[PDB]
């Protein structure tokens, strides 16, 4: 049987957990490995890949199916060599659950004006403020494919006013949604904007001071909130930070960023109404992702259909 | 008609903006309203308080019923001269969906290690840490009642595992629940602890280093949380805060304490996992809880019984 080589940026001992029992039968090729580093690749069918070595392809000419680690293709459609064979992207049940974690994590830390009660807990100050429930706020989420769905459904169930955004529109019971041509209208009732797009060539830079200025002003606290988990490319951070530092935007929970990792000379680390985390809104759970790729070259050997197949012209 | 007292030591501008017709047809005396304070309170039938001052009870002889500008009840009951008439206790959907948000905001941050990540941005430092899931993590709610059973159903919606404690078993679906004697079971299971109840008699001082010590220690973080916004009164604070101090509890989120305000002398203000929040978990909307009490007004004098009426020797 080909064996599966695994080249996966993530948390080491996360990695070699997992590794204990997968792809039974197979022999599997951890390129975390020192031990693996001059092994030859060619004539294996099938490589789990995350922010791999330029040279992978090279050294594995013979893949017949590419499995990203991640449900975001943008970085392994650049790789060099990268073969003309399906492209298998990660979506499970536990990246979509943790993503939405994350995003409700966010609209819930905005909506209760957590940043200001720590700010009043830092001088030892015991002060209420006037507070909107969810249902006074609308979420706008741009981008309403696996995780923006599942995002809105929760949004929507804790009390949120919650629409979407997307090219084509999507059909979702108690979330109102738009089309490519509605993105005015959109953003014009949007206080919360959450980014769940990919980064393709047509969602370049796409959040940006035009856009952070088409956002409404009518919600309960006067100017809306920018978060975003899907790439840090669509974003321009110049903007962000002037229109932070103006009040054209209020907050912003950011989790990817133009170049990452993050500076530390950037402003975000210190801002008093920016949430920075390190691209972990939703960590690949990797036993998951070795079910996942089981799943998909059980089916590719027997004959049937790959599934989460990405269009590498499309880039996503 | 009778007149309506409302003494409610809430925001102002929330109270007076509420005060524009509400109750048609009554006369609204607003005890915050320096033009009250002499006013005799003989022959009124119905008073909304919260906090209210000591001897209102002497100067409205007559109430025929009380209103509580709040879900609990454990001042009122205190307050002398509290007629012997209904107290009616205010439940509402916006209330409940309040405790909802904040209570699912308290788990998420505890969840994905907000403060850890806030303390590396501090730093400026990007560092993913390992993560579980929601369905990795038992939350335990003790109080099953309008807003332990809200909570409990949208903590699960969102992935927790999620158990329940109170004095009779409630039945509850996607939600185990324990009775009275099944306390330690309960606790032994729990990673996140939730307190939802009442102040009364018999819940003074539940929330001791004992009960901290039975709280389960095998979940991801090794060690447990304790969340409570229910009443000061049922903690102790000496011990949230030794065990704290030892890793016994590895966190916690507290709305309420058993001093309030809070002394700005606290150590609760300044330390690394504690979340402080200044008795803020629901706030009462002013306008839900005068339609409220408008409701139950018409219910009264129609002759059909009071709803939410509180067991005066129970304490709710
Ligand atoms: N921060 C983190 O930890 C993580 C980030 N991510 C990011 O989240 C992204 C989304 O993942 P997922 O929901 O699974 O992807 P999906 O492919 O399921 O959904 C993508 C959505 O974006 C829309 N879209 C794409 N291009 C455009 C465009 N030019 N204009 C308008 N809408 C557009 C699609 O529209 P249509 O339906 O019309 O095609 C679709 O609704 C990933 O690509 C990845 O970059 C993912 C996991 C973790
Ligand atoms: N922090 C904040 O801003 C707010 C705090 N609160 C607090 O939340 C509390 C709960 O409100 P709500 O859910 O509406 O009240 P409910 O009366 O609906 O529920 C109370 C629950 O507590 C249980 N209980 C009471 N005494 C005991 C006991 N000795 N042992 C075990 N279980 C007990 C009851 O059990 P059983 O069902 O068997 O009677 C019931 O499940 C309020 O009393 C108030 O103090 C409320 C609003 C806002
Ligand atoms: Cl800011
Ligand atoms: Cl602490």
């Amino acid at each position: 049987k080909s064996p599966v080589i695994v080249d996966l940026k993530f948390i080491p001992e996360e990695v070699e957990a997992a590794l204990a029992g997968a792809f039974p039968g197979r022999e599997v090729i951890d390129l975390a490995d020192p031990a693996h580093q001059e092994r030859d690749l060619s004539g294996i069918d099938y490589a789990v890949v995350w922010k791999s070595a330029p040279d992978l392809f090279s050294r594995a000419p013979d893949l017949k199916v590419v499995f990203s680690g991640g449900a975001g293709v943008d970085h392994v459609l650049t790789l060099p060599g990268l073969p003309d064979v399906p492209l298998v992207r990660f979506v499970d049940r536990t990246l979509t659950t943790r993503m939405s974690e994350w995003v409700m994590m966010q609209c819930l830390l905005h909506l209760r004006q957590h940043r200001a009660y720590e700010a009043l807990a830092k001088k030892h100050e015991w002060r209420d403020l006037s507070q909107p429930e969810a249902a006074d706020v609308t979420v706008g989420i741009m981008g309403m494919g696996v995780l923006g769905q599942d995002a809105a459904r929760k949004l929507a169930a804790m009390g949120f006013k919650v629409i979407g955004w997307s090219r084509s529109k999507r059909v979702i019971e108690g979330v109102e949604t738009y089309d490519a041509a509605g993105l005015d209208a959109f953003l014009g009732r949007t206080d919360f904007l959450v980014g769940l797009l990919p980064l393709t060539p047509d969602t370049r830079g796409i959040f940006n001071a035009a856009l952070f200025a088409k956002l409404s002003r009518n919600g309960p606290f006067g100017a809306p909130v920018f978060i975003n988990a899907g790439r840090g490319g669509s974003q321009v951070e110049a903007d962000i930070l002037e229109c932070l530092d103006s009040g054209v935007l209020g907050g912003a929970s950011l989790d990817v960023f133009e170049r990452e990792p993050l500076s530390p000379e950037s402003r975000f680390w210190d801002m008093p109404n920016v949430y920075v985390t390190p691209h972990v809104a939703a960590s690949s759970d990797v036993r998951a992702l070795f079910v996942h790729v089981e799943h998909q070259i059980a089916r590719f050997e027997s004959g049937l259909p790959l599934e989460h197949v990405v269009d590498k012209v499309a880039g996503y």
